[PDB]
């Protein structure tokens, strides 16, 4: 399972949503052996006033924060990084400057999923 | 110390604000014994263009994160996570189906309430 | 590496992004020594009938949550908290009483940032 979150500026969300979306997805199904449909994304819109980092980063510098399971190995996560970094270029023509990501690790025990204690299924 | 985040649609948000507060803040009373007023939620309101999840979840899917101190066993938190589904079906008749939770855990020296650290309290 | 997410009322953040954005930065560069361009701010500004919390904070309760790499003792951690309580009360008048914050952690593996894994840097 994973929850991907998606921070960027308003604009960037409206012109990049759609790729982003299927390039963060793909990442998973390659990565990880997803099945296509389970794609959980939340575009977090940002107006650029609340939204303040370093100039070195463009109009669409974004943050990607995925919640999974923990467990898997660094050298997993490392690679998941990189077919992330690799995907959003190649389909979204940001450049991984402008790309942010973060993993975040629980076990199963603290995930309900469709009624169910997410250890149990 | 739980601090609640409720991600939906901002449709379901309109509808249903009160009684997830409500169920939610009953379940935390029920299974950790919080008194009453120890109520800490945000409602993530998304547009939703922005909020992309699978067809077998309905137009009222809900993510909870819950962040709290670290020390729960596995078999404490599988039971809040019951209670809490519970409880929104009950009150809110949204199905279990629709509802997706998820606790994150820090130890106590990573938080600052009211002035102090809250391993000091 | 910090990426600071604030979550505050509308009206909190109008009035005071720019002073909370300096106090939380200064607390950093104090603490942690991190270069004075190194500022990743999200601010997270919410209509009040969605940020519901008990009536002893004012309208100018701020949940700060930090997400950083892990390592830091603590006794460190402790100390970063105070100062971001004391640069805020400080700088912003804002009381300690509506100031909360919560430090996040992960290893550097899971990080990535400008096309890095941030444990090659
Ligand atoms: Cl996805
Ligand atoms: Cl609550
Ligand atoms: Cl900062």
């Amino acid at each position: 399972m994973s929850q991907v979150k998606i921070y960027a500026n308003e604009r960037t969300i409206i012109q990049y949503r759609e790729l982003l979306s299927h390039a963060i997805h793909q990442a998973l199904i390659e990565e990880l052996k997803y099945p296509v449909e389970k794609r959980f994304q939340r575009f977090i819109s940002l107006k650029p006033e609340n939204f303040i980092y370093p100039s070195d980063r463009s109009q669409h510098y974004i943050i990607i924060e995925l919640s999974m399971f923990a467990g898997r190995s660094p050298a997993t996560k490392k690679q998941l990084i990189q077919t992330l970094f690799r995907n959003i270029e190649e389909q979204c023509k940001i450049a991984p400057q402008d790309i942010e990501i973060t993993i975040f690790e629980t076990p199963k025990e603290n995930w309900g999923i469709r009624g169910k204690n997410a250890d149990e299924l």
